[PDB]
RNA sequence: GGUAGACGCUUCGGCGUUUGCC
């Protein structure tokens, strides 16, 4: 049975008014969206009919919801579909839309078909519900899709519009300093969705109340390791490294505009890439000098990265955790001279490391103070369900060691949860992966502890936790409303464990915009409803003039080389490459397929009419380095190179330019 | 392969991390 607060949040939408539902995280919108969806298909008399499309950002909440909305109105007599990534290629859209009453969608398969002009308006839809509306900003295909809706409705051209309904648990407040900032922010959120009523319970505040439940924060500051020997020997192997560099490369130092730079730091990585991109534009004139120093500097750069890395993983972990970076790291780097030379150079201090690592005194006192609090909390609660955030893919894989090497956390069963990670890289966990331990976290279940990077908004519902730890973790005010979900029983608990007083004041800042955000809704909602659409008009007027008074490049048809960024081996010439759907970038020639090879693609996806099959990489002198991947066409199997893997060589100017993506790179660009 | 968001850094063009989508 529908609740009395989930009946007033779709009081707007049942109305016909474009509203925008913000309520808690796990109040059941879903449910709202059902209550919404079923009154809009009821009211269209005999010879009418009407069509709703629901937009999810992500697959798990895609299946999620088409299978929701599928066996709650089949029974009624209404179609339900989905189209995504998966199923959208070769299949007539306008069709499945036009033969089914409700369809799930993905925003950018609507972003495509509009533009394809395969939908031409979205006057065939009489309804858009949004989950998760507040994404509706700079670039996200929400806004895109709200773009095709606006210009619609301020030009000439008539149409019924859809009815827009939007649910989110935080609009946001952007960079707000008061509430007259939070509130121009929220207005001009309502006009880029084309809202009139932003719907809040209000009446029903009880009952909410008694079924979501706020947890109660605790800021836990910290102090960092005093003495770092580990840092004394990791900083020492970075002096070295960075002395070979200069015997190579005089005046290394007027390479990067970073001074007065410090091991272990973001400044020090950006700095280490910024020499990176500089000493790949190296012209020597004798062509294997040049693939001799330049190779040289990258593989210097490439491992100034994981000491870096290891003494941040220091900072944030036990020692023996920056090691076996390490560790893994040569162990990669192993199945060449230079890196032989490293490899020395490290091998020689590994023993000196690992007494420092075993060293029990050099303990990490953040790990001290995450440690008598999940002591704490289990000795009260044996049976509590925690979840842990940390900032980086490496911590998680730290903090999981830490756990199952720690006697005093032997009640511990700790599980993983990471994103799925780069498409090309044999990296991240995949879907059935992340899956498969959702399951298993649970009170019944295997695990007792999960350790997770970042998550999207509010994604597929895990285990109730009532106890939620963030390391080092901080975010905006819309992660913070929606982390309270994670657990909305009595008695759920959230820690921000840090050792930085800037992550524990953003926690108030954003404590303090969550408060602006009401109170500019509160007031708000006090408006009449006429004099709201009409503040929202100039500002959907303003932002379309701006829109559309906002380039078209001339290119290059001088002829250019592609080198290697690692090793400089020409791989072919702008004249060999052929363009794909004004993308995607392959090589012609017999030529180029003595210059690559190819391992077999660890994530074999499929995007608009690609099948990937392998990785390609430089075999010149045994380079590997990352060039692209090996797909299969249509028709046939060919390779398609990333940019960002080459360094632009003009031929009689002689000058090498680097480009990170191909919108930027301007030269004769043939169809294929 | 192409790309979107969030967070941090920025000497304001970007860099890194992280999570996604086609
Ligand atoms: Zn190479």
């Amino acid at each position: 049975k529908p609740r009395n607060y989930q009946l007033e949040l779709a009081l707007p939408a049942m109305k016909g008014k474009n509203t925008i539902i913000c309520a808690p995280t796990g109040c059941g919108k879903t449910f709202v969206s059902l209550l919404i969806c079923e009154h809009h298909l009821k009211k269209f008399p005999q010879g009418q009919k009407g069509k709703v499309v629901f937009f999810a950002n992500q697959i798990p909440v895609y299946e999620q919801q088409k299978s929701v909305f599928s066996k709650y109105f089949e029974r009624h007599g209404y179609r339900v579909t989905g189209i995504s990534g998966a199923t959208a290629e070769n299949v007539p859209v306008e069709q499945i839309v036009e033969n089914n009453d409700i369809i799930i969608l993905t925003p950018q398969i609507l972003v495509n078909n509009l533009k394809k002009g395969t939908i031409p308006s979205l006057s065939i839809f009489t309804l858009m519900i949004f989950d998760e509306c507040h994404n509706t900003s700079k670039q996200h295909p929400y806004n895109m899709i709200m773009f095709n809706y606006l210009d619609q409705k301020l030009g000439g051209s008539s149409g019924p519009l859809p009815q827009v309904i939007g649910l989110t648990a935080s609009v946001g407040v952007g960079d707000a300093k008061n509430t007259d900032e939070a509130l121009d922010y929220i207005c001009k959120l309502c006009a880029s969705l084309d809202a009139s009523v932003i719907a809040t319970v209000k009446h029903n505040l009880e009952e909410l109340e008694q079924v979501v439940y706020k947890p109660q924060k605790f800021f836990r500051k910290v102090e960092s390791r005093i003495s770092d020997k580990f840092k004394y020997i990791i900083a020492q192997l970075m002096r070295d490294t960075e002395s070979l560099a200069k015997r190579i490369c005089k005046d290394l130092e007027n390479l990067s505009q970073i001074q007065n730079r410090e091991f272990g730091t973001q400044k020090y990585e950006q700095w280490i890439v910024t020499v990176q991109k500089a000493c790949m534009v190296f012209q020597m004139p004798d062509k294997d000098e040049e693939s001799r120093i330049c190779k040289a500097l990258f593989l210097y750069t490439s491992h100034l990265r994981k000491y870096n890395d290891a003494l941040i993983i220091s900072e944030h972990a036990r020692m023996k955790d920056a090691l076996d970076y390490l560790k893994d790291f040569f162990s990669n780097v192993r199945a060449d001279e230079i890196e032989q030379d490293l490899t020395q150079r490290f091998e020689e201090k590994l023993q000196e490391l690992e007494s420092v690592s075993r060293d029990p005194s050099n303990e990490n006192p953040k790990l001290e103070d995450l440690c008598f609090i999940l002591q704490e909390e289990y000795h009260l609660n044996p049976e509590t369900i925690t979840i842990l955030f940390v900032k980086t893919r490496a911590l998680v894989d730290a903090l999981k060691n830490w756990i199952e090497g720690n006697p005093k956390l032997s009640f511990l069963k700790p599980g993983i949860l990471t994103g799925r990670g780069k498409t090309n890289q044999n990296t991240g966990m995949t879907l059935p992966a992340q899956k498969c331990i959702l399951d298993a976290f649970k009170a019944s279940g295997d695990h007792n502890i999960l350790i997770a990077t970042s998550v999207a908004d509010e994604g597929i519902d895990i285990a109730q936790c009532n106890l939620v730890i963030l390391y080092e973790y901080v975010g905006n005010v819309i992660k913070m409303i929606q982390t309270r979900g994670r657990g909305r029983a009595r008695g759920s608990k959230c820690f921000l464990l840090t050792s930085n007083a800037g992550v524990i004041e953003k926690e108030q800042i954003n404590m303090y915009k969550e408060k602006m955000m009401n109170d500019s809704i509160l007031r708000l909602q006090t408006w009449d409803e006429a004099v709201f659409r009409e503040k929202i008009l100039h500002i959907q007027t303003h932002e379309k003039f701006i829109r559309d008074s906002q380039p078209k490049p001339v290119p290059d048809k001088e002829n250019k080389k592609l080198l290697c960024r690692k090793c400089k081996a020409l791989a072919c010439y702008t004249a060999d490459v052929r363009v794909i759907e004004e993308c995607h970038y392959t090589v012609l020639g017999d030529a180029f397929k003595e210059c690559f090879v190819s391992r077999p693609h660890p994530k074999p996806k499929q995007f608009s009419s690609f099948e990937k099959r392998a990785k390609i990489f430089c075999a010149r002198q045994n380079c590997s380095h990352d060039w692209g991947i090996h797909v299969k066409y249509k028709t046939f199997e060919i390779p398609v190179i990333k940019i960002e893997s080459f360094v632009v060589e003009d031929i009689a100017t002689g000058v090498q330019t680097l480009y990170s993506k191909w919108k930027d790179f301007h030269f004769e660009k043939i169809p294929f």
